[PDB]
């Protein structure tokens, strides 16, 4: 199977004057390319790819697949749709702009059953030729895409090549990893990126490496290397940022601690994303301190 | 204010030939208006809106309007979306094709604040001039609008009339009703709909009504009247199928209960929705069997 592993970046999509700033975005991308980072995931949940229009998700897909080509870094872009139809189609314009691959979130809100998640994602599979890694994040989709499922589609269609995983359940990860030790498992959680490296995880999707992508690019290199000791060490002095990124709903702590750290220009979300309250704009801007962010 | 309450149906959505069957729809409309439906809800969750086309979205509408024109049945549009700018847009084309009014579903996905959450209802309802129900559904969206923001948006925009409350919490519907009594508290927990009209609900939003329409409006009928023990009766009788048209996420059972009476022709869902178990299709079957179905 043909895989995208390693540290991953969940990419911010910067507004100016309500439209996607796309200077900005390839300046991010070049600062994810030389501070380390396998792999940059444009439009997914980070990126706010719920309230982007089709040429904004497709111009994005383009800007990253551009940035990065004469590097080792990989396109992986989010392709995933509550409507089959509209999964499949992403994946296609994603596999036909250049991604390298594709994150697939499970479809959201209409909850469907484990069997009709399975043949969600075998259309997509059976669509293009890219490398797909699943998507479980119950807490927003209404849904969880069963060990079972996830295994057999791993094993059914080839594309279909792991599951980055952000359930705050270590015993799924466990169950994954011990029935079928061949999938590539990434971590959607920040805050327990080591425990699930130390596990047999191959990598993360990181929305903490939007600011701090040296310390994501070094805990997940020391992880796959078994250097645990390193490994931990920045998991735990990530602590304190990795939940403070969390006061309230991704991407709004990071799109503040972006402009807070000079990265972007405008602190704008499209509704209905909104900035933070001014309490968890001062806690943002605290912990923030504590760190060495990196510029351009 | 406007309002528009009583006995609803989220009409289910046929599908012929991967086809959204006009007549059908149609037909099924006239089924409800005939036997004591109040309003109406087309291109909701339960009309499985996600997987839909804007082009069979408006058809669905235009059919709604068209059948009920004439009697006293309104048209209670759903209206919604997890990016404001496409909520605010499907508001406008609702009025358009001549909808009573819009359920608009909390955004699905991207979890906003309750200040997102404010501003993205004060956007739709400062948008359209007919009256707006706010759905909260926090199992399928990943978010809640508080009471407080509930509130909030019922005192300060002049459509929004109320909620449609399907959070299994009859705690939260008295925290509704006791802090501001003037609003119309909605039913979409069907297996619940006497205890929240008995503390001062207004109506229902059902997904039972499509199968027992006739029983969905005396039991809310009954209850708008005061007659709280012909009410309960009701609501006692049908909790079997209530709870057995959730075996598996709606609407499936509804679906499968429908095809099974005979009222639509061919069991088809758009992925990722799909056909139930065939032990769940015993349990749908079985427990049908006890009540009398309306026919055309
Ligand atoms: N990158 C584009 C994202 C826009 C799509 C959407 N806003 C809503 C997705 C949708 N399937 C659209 C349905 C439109 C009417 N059938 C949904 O709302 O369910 C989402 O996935 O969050
Ligand atoms: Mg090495």
């Amino acid at each position: 199977k043909n895989i995208i592993i390693g540290a991953m970046t969940a990419l911010i999509t910067p507004f100016k004057n309500g439209k996607v700033d796309e200077q900005s975005y390839a300046r991010l991308i070049k600062r994810q390319i030389e501070n380390g980072i396998d792999a940059v995931v444009p439009v997914g949940t980070t990126g706010e790819s719920a309230t982007l229009t089709h040429e904004e998700a497709r111009t994005c897909i383009e800007i990253a697949v551009e940035t990065c080509k004469g590097t080792k870094v990989k396109v992986l872009a989010g392709a995933g749709s509550n409507a089959t139809h509209e999964a499949v189609g992403l994946a296609k314009f994603a596999k036909e702009h250049g991604a390298d691959g594709i994150l697939s979130v499970a479809p959201y809100y209409n909850k469907p059953t484990q069997q009709g998640l399975y043949e969600h994602y075998k259309a997509i599979a059976q669509s293009v030729d890219i490398p797909v890694l699943l998507y479980n994040v119950p807490g927003r989709t209404g849904c969880e895409i069963s060990t079972d499922t996830i295994i057999k589609l791993f094993r059914d269609c080839e594309n279909i090549y792991g599951v980055k995983e952000a359930s705050g359940n270590i015993d799924k990860c466990v169950d994954l990893l011990a029935h079928e030790p061949r999938m590539m498992l990434i971590s959607g959680e920040d805050a327990i990126n080591y425990p699930i490296l130390s596990n047999g995880g191959k990598g993360v999707i990181s929305v903490t490496s939007n600011l701090l992508p040296d310390m994501i690019s070094a805990l997940t290199h020391f992880a796959l290397d078994e250097n645990y000791k390193e490994a931990k060490k920045i998991n735990d002095e990530l602590y304190n940022i990795n939940k403070i990124l969390f006061c309230e709903s991704n991407p709004i702590p990071i799109k503040t601690a972006m402009y807070l750290a000079g990265l972007i220009e405008s602190l704008e979300f499209r509704l209905p994303l909104c900035s933070p309250s001014k309490e968890n704009f001062a806690k943002i801007e605290e912990v923030m301190k504590k760190y060495k962010i990196k510029g351009f």
